[PDB]
């Protein structure tokens, strides 16, 4: 129902984006949030009645989970980058689809956890 849609995105209000790093990073990398798992997974809480509770710990792990795949795309856009000119669009292109996979792999586990028992 709307509620677990506004509780999921209270859990994506703490995927945090560091808005000093570069428009073009920034830009691919919430769009990977965004198409891998925002959109999906509220889609399917939408769908919960209105008393199904969230699993806190499912929602904690999703955020600890992006955050760390989220850094790993930017060190290959970036400071890790030893194919191209760090920063460039080439290191983003070859990063982005490792870190688009990741993201998906972290909705086929959130999904698994989602709900929980009343109690
Ligand atoms: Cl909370």
């Amino acid at each position: 129902a709307r509620k677990h849609v506004q509780e999921l995105l209270k859990t994506f209000r703490r995927i945090d984006f560091d808005e000093t790093r570069k428009s073009v990073y920034l830009q691919s990398a919430k769009f990977g949030v965004q198409s891998q798992l925002r959109e999906p997974l509220t889609k399917k809480v939408l769908n919960y009645w209105d008393d199904v509770k969230l699993s806190k710990t499912c929602l904690d792990r999703m955020v600890t989970k992006v955050n760390d795949v989220k850094e790993t795309f930017y060190a290959g856009f970036s400071y890790a980058c030893e194919s191209h000119n760090q920063y460039s669009v080439d290191c983003l292109e070859a990063a982005k689809p490792s870190y688009l996979t990741a993201l998906g792999e972290i909705r086929g586990e959130t999904e698994k956890c989602l709900t929980t028992r009343l109690k």
